[PDB]
């Protein structure tokens, strides 16, 4: 049990659906950020020694391989943050794993990366955010971990990342890219709604009988449940008006 399915799609362009497309479609674990926050948040320090090492003059990327290796033990795919921006990586580590580049319209993607994932520093919604994340046991290492991936993702060293013009261009480059250099026959294009035909097709599968493609982890649910950690301060308290979602 190796990774079959690399996501390269950035976060808010439907990895979390195509995480549970991919179980549905293999019957076997998909790697997702939610894999950190709500199970392997020793994952986090993890990911950060990782992307530390990417940082170096000359980077051991034997050092790498086998930490990605060890990450994604007993998964057949991963997706999202932080794993898309070692894509790269896991191409070479796994030359037979398909790709795939969830994509989505630009200034929608944006809005949506403000509202869970980025907020702008001065965003009053970001202590939020946080104040919710300390409910799931989220500390301040895990904002330093998802900002150097997506540096990472987009390979800048410095940036403005409350430049709202910076990041639309950055996702623009990083799907260019994505296109540019994965080859075409291992490469498939997902567009937000697109559902099974498409991605049963590349991965040589029949579309799932009577089962919908998944639409999941809206900035809609993401908000109520922030506002939910807050007010009853437990996951376990709400969970329930959030069925099928972890
Ligand atoms: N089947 C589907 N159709 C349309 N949008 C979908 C979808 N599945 C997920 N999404 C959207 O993809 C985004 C989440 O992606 P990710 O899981 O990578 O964080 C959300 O966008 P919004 O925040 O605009 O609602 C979510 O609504
Ligand atoms: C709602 C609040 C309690 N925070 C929890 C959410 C869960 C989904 C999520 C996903 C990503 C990337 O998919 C990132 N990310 O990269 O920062 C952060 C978060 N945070």
């Amino acid at each position: 049990t190796t990774i079959q399915v690399i996501g390269a799609g950035l976060p808010r362009t439907g990895t979390n659906s195509m995480k549970k497309a991919l179980e549905i479609i293999y019957s076997k674990p998909c790697y997702h950020m939610y894999e950190i926050i709500f199970k392997k948040q020793s994952d986090i320090s993890i990911w950060q020694q990782l992307i530390d090492e990417t940082h170096k003059t000359t980077s051991d990327k034997r050092k790498i391989y086998n930490g990605l290796n060890e990450l994604l033990n007993g998964y057949i795919a991963t997706t999202d943050l932080p794993s898309c921006s070692f894509y790269k990586e896991l191409m070479t580590m796994y030359p037979n794993a398909k790709v795939l580049l969830t994509i989505r319209d630009k200034y929608d993607w944006l809005y949506s990366l403000r509202k869970v994932v980025l907020p702008k520093s001065t965003d009053p919604w970001k202590l939020k955010i946080e104040e919710g994340d300390q409910v799931l046991g989220i500390d301040s290492n895990f904002y330093k971990m998802t900002e150097d991936s997506l540096k990472f993702a987009f390979q800048k060293n410095h940036i403005n990342l409350d430049d709202d013009e910076i990041l639309l261009e950055c996702y623009d480059e990083y799907n260019r890219l994505v296109q540019e250099i994965v080859p075409p026959e291992r490469l498939l294009i997902h567009h937000l709604g697109d559902g099974w035909e498409s991605l049963c097709q590349f991965l040589n599968v029949d579309i799932p009988n009577g089962i919908s493609y998944p639409c999941a982890n809206s900035h809609h649910q993401m908000t109520q449940l922030t506002e939910q950690l807050i007010k009853h301060k437990s996951l376990d308290d709400i969970i329930h008006m959030f069925p099928g979602l972890i």
